[PDB]
């Protein structure tokens, strides 16, 4: 939950009155073959404290990535969209150590078209897209990313930010993280990623993270981690998450390690199709061992989940998995409903965990344990909705993905909180 106000300080307006350093103005050509990245370095140079950088509408090309660093009191309006020519490794676009900054598209259309099927094709990956590093007050929204190369949008140690009304598409493999968040008061909501690993997902160090209306429409799904030695993660709430054909609904992972992960609400979640549905895992085999008992998982509230999983008897719905040497403490699953989509019977299980609901133990005495429950019969309530955008099929790995709309609707009944600024 937030523990203060998110945003840039100072309105975009406010800075273009400033100074406008419209990037036509420092070498940009709009003909889709003319690199961008000069042009976008040399505006920033110019209006990086107090000063809009602005990119209008048309097509460009971006052969070098840029770093941008130091701003003060600036943004960046992309009302064209930017097509990958690059073949560098990296990032394609970074901004760190900024404050007070708001990238946005007045259009609602603005993109980035990363083809980062060209390496998909071939087994391999590329540069990332976006990374924010060290960035506080401030906010992302209105735009569209298209097929990363790798991971999609990283915010590194950023602070007081707000994230909406985006739409995240890239291929359907893993390595294609959507957004990764880690620093203290984000508020992400409406956004949309489709891909095969990250949706919306929070590391370590992380304070007061609030997640919702976010609709992951064929991706890994939400998750927590992986997390590792010293981990500090606290006060996160994820709220009206609705998951189609995923990894999973949500995921805790680690290891090994040490640390703390305390005070995380996971409340109305919807899902349809997926492997997973809550899977908490103090033993993920996809990362090495961490040295330490086990990272320390305490007051984790599941709140209201509802809909089906592919197949509840290979893959538990209710799968809480923790360290045997370091016993999570103050679980609360209440009020989960999900059902399988084939079979007539499906398992809960629960290691070393202790709370109460389903199979967790409510003891004074945390020892570890192992323990499976079969359920023969349809839990009362799992039935869900589902979203109409929901993906019949995903964008493979080998063809170019087409760049979405930003939708208006991403959990059933509610709308989303701002209106899409075109
Ligand atoms: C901005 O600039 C970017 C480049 O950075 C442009 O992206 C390229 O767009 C073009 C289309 O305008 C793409 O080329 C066409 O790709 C077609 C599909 O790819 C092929 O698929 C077949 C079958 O799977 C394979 O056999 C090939 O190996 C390719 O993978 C392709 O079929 C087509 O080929 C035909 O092109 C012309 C006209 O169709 C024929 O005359 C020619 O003989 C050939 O047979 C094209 O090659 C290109 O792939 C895109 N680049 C990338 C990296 O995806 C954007 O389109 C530009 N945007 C704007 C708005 O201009
Ligand atoms: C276990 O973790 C939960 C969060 O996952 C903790 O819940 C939070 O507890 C506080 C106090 O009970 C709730 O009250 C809030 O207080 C502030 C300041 O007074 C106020 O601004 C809010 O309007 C609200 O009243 C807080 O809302 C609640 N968080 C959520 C998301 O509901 C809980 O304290 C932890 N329990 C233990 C034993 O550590
Ligand atoms: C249950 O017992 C211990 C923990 O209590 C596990 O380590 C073992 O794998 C079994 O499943
Ligand atoms: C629950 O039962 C499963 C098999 O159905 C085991 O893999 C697990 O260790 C626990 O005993
Ligand atoms: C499956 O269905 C019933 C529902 O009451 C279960 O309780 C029982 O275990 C059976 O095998
Ligand atoms: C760990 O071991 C103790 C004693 O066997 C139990 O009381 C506890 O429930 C858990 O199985
Ligand atoms: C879980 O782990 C404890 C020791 O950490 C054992 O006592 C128990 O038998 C189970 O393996
Ligand atoms: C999990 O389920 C098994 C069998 O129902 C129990 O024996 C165990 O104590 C735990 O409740
Ligand atoms: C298997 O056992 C769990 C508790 O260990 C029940 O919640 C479930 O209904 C099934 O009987
Ligand atoms: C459910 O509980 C056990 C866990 O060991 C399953 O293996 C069995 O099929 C039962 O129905
Ligand atoms: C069956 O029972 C559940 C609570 O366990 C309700 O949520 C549902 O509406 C139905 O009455
Ligand atoms: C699933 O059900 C909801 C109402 O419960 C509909 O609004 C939706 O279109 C879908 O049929
Ligand atoms: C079960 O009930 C829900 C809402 O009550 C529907 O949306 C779903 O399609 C199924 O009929
Ligand atoms: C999800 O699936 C239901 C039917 O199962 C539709 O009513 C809804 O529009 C969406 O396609
Ligand atoms: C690209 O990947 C292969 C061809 O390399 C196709 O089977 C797939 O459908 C996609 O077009
Ligand atoms: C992937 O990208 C290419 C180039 O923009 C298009 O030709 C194709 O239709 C898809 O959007
Ligand atoms: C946002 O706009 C869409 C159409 O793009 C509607 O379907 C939705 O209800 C919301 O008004
Ligand atoms: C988003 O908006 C759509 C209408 O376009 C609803 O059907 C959905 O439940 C959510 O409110
Ligand atoms: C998105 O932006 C609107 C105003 O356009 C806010 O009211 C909302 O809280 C969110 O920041
Ligand atoms: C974006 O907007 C289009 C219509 O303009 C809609 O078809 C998409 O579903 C939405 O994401």
């Amino acid at each position: 939950q937030l523990s203060g106000s998110v945003g840039p300080l100072t309105s975009a307006s406010t800075k273009g009155a400033t100074k406008t350093c419209n990037i036509l103005s420092y070498g940009a050509v709009a003909d889709n073959s003319t690199d961008v990245g000069p042009a976008i370095t040399s505006a920033w140079a110019a209006c990086k404290s107090g000063g809009l950088v602005y990119i209008p509408s048309g097509n460009y090309a971006l052969n070098t990535w840029v770093t941008l660093t130091g701003g003060s009191a600036t943004a960046i309006q992309l009302d064209g969209i930017i097509y990958r020519t690059g073949t560098a490794s990296g990032n394609m676009i970074a901004v760190t150590d900024t404050t007070d900054f708001e990238l946005f598209s007045s259009t609602s259309k603005g993109a980035v078209q990363g083809f980062g099927y060209v390496y998909h094709a071939e087994g391999t990956y590329g540069a990332r897209i976006l990374r924010l590093t060290d960035v506080t007050h401030f906010s992302v929204h209105d735009i569209i990313l298209v097929d990363a190369p790798a991971f999609h949008f990283t915010m590194d140690t950023c602070s007081d930010g707000e994230v909406y009304n985006m739409a995240i598409r890239g291929g359907n493999e893993g390595g294609l993280d959507g957004i990764d968040v880690w620093g203290s008061n984000i508020w992400v909501h409406d956004v949309e990623v489709t891909n095969k690993d990250e949706c919306v997902t929070v590391k370590s160090p992380a304070n007061n993270i609030l997640v919702e209306s976010i609709y992951c429409n064929w991706s890994g799904g939400c998750a927590m981690g992986s997390l590792g030695a010293d981990t500090d993660v606290t006060d996160i709430v994820y709220r009206n998450v609705y998951t189609w054909s995923s990894n999973q609904m949500y995921m805790i992972k680690s290891n090994g390690g040490s640390g703390t992960v305390s005070n995380v609400l996971l409340e109305n979640f919807i899902g349809h199709g997926n492997a997973y549905s809550l899977d908490i895992d103090g033993y993920w085999s996809s990362m090495t061992a961490v040295a330490g008992d086990g990272v320390q998982l305490n007051n984790i509230t599941v709140k209201n989940w509802k809909g089906t999983e592919a197949n509840g008897a290979t893959r538990p719905p209710i799968r809480v998995v923790c360290s045997d040497t370091a016993p999570c403490t103050d679980l609360t699953l209440e009020d989960i409903a999900i059902w399988t989509e084939s079979g007539s019977s499906e398992l809960y299980l629960c290691r070393s965990a202790y709370g109460s609901g389903y199979c967790l133990k409510d003891s004074s005495s945390h020892t570890s344990y192992t323990t499976t429950s079969t359920v023969t019969a349809a839990p009362s309530g799992y039935s869900a909705t589902t979203m109409a955008a929901d993906l019949a099929t995903a964008f493979g790995l080998t063809a170019s993905i087409p760049i979405p709309t930003i939708p208006t609707s991403f959990y059933p009944g509610l709308t989303p909180y701002s209106a899409l600024a075109g």
